[PDB]
């Protein structure tokens, strides 16, 4: 089997990407923001305190014919963004694309954070990570992907964001047409749960490419790149006037900039972020200083190959016995 969905931007600036997911029986359908880098699929429901709900879809597992209460199981999750989630489970049958998973553990929020409540656009998310992060307990429950797997014509997932524009999530084949030249593989580590890689290096605009070794995890999940504090300030020391403020919680630069691209290598293959890419507006409505896409992980603990970097590639998750990631131009 395959399954094919069009993921769409979510606002403006790419801050996230949601595709449509079809729960239950008849389907409800949520649009879910594929994360992964996280691996738990969790939706807005019924059981969401009120208060917390303001625009979402939500999920009425009373309402689906397939759906059981996962008895005595529960969820509880914490991002990155210090965003949080936390509820009780069904299993249910769960389509992306066309592709069917029944039995598919659906965690049902009780509570969100207030960063979930104001995005009235993001239904739930839908981990693509390894399993054993997911946070059910007792029994910790399978992804989407995992569930799928043994029944995919490949055992591989494909992500193709857009910038400013739809993209597609595709599982279980690779699409030839999706990508121009090769698709260079590289190694995974699953250690830390994540689809965790080894960049060769980086360049800044049309300055020469810097060999070094940079480990960090390929994250739909996360909007920008966060990367070493030295190789993002040799970024931003190429525009005028960019600084870092500590008041705003980044790396700004005048709206008036024209940015220069980023180069981040796989292998000896080399994948060029278009200086627009980076470009997050202004801080505040009607400010001259704009937002950088490109951040330092210092205090993150990890680097986060972001949507600002999956989004200059074609992204393949290679869900073989050993995991490989794929990036190719486009």
């Amino acid at each position: 089997s395959t399954g094919s969905a069009t993921t769409t931007p979510i606002d403006s600036l790419d801050d996230a990407y949601i595709t449509p997911v079809q729960i239950g029986t008849p389907a409800q359908t949520l649009n879910l923001d594929f994360d992964t880098g996280s691996s738990d699929l969790w939706v807005f429901s019924s059981e969401t305190t009120a208060s917390e709900v303001d625009g979402q879809t939500i999920y009425t597992p009373s309402k689906s014919t397939t759906a059981k209460l996962l008895s005595g199981a529960t969820w509880s999750i914490s991002y990155g963004d210090g965003s949080s989630s936390s509820g009780d489970v069904y299993t249910d049958t769960v389509s992306v694309g066309g592709l069917t998973v029944t039995g598919q553990a659906v965690e049902s929020a009780k509570k969100v954070s207030s960063s979930f409540t104001e995005d009235s656009t993001i239904d739930g998310l839908l981990g693509l990570a390894f399993s054993t992060l997911n946070t059910v307990s007792p029994t910790q429950q399978k992804t989407f992907f995992d569930n799928a797997k043994a029944s995919l014509d490949s055992p591989v997932f494909t992500a193709d964001l857009g910038y400013h524009a739809p993209g597609t999530y595709n599982f279980g084949f690779i699409d030839t047409t999706a990508y121009t030249g090769s698709i260079t593989y590289t190694a995974v580590s699953t250690k830390q749960g994540f689809w965790e890689w080894t960049s060769t290096g980086y360049a800044v605009g049309s300055g020469t490419f810097k060999s070094t070794s940079i480990d960090g995890i390929a994250d739909t999940g996360t909007t920008l790149l966060y990367l070493p504090a030295t190789v993002v300030s040799a970024y931003w020391a190429q525009v005028s006037g960019a600084k870092s403020s500590s008041s705003v919680g980044g790396y700004v630069f005048p709206c008036s900039a024209t940015l220069p691209s980023f180069t981040f290598g796989v292998g000896s293959a080399r994948i060029v972020i278009p200086g627009d890419y980076i470009d997050f507006g202004p801080i505040s409505t009607g400010s001259s200083s704009c937002f950088g896409g490109i951040q330092s992980s210092a205090g993150i603990g990890i680097n986060i190959f972001g949507d600002v970097a999956l989004k200059a590639a074609f992204v393949v998750f290679n869900g073989a016995t050993t995991p490989t990631l794929g990036f190719a131009s486009k």
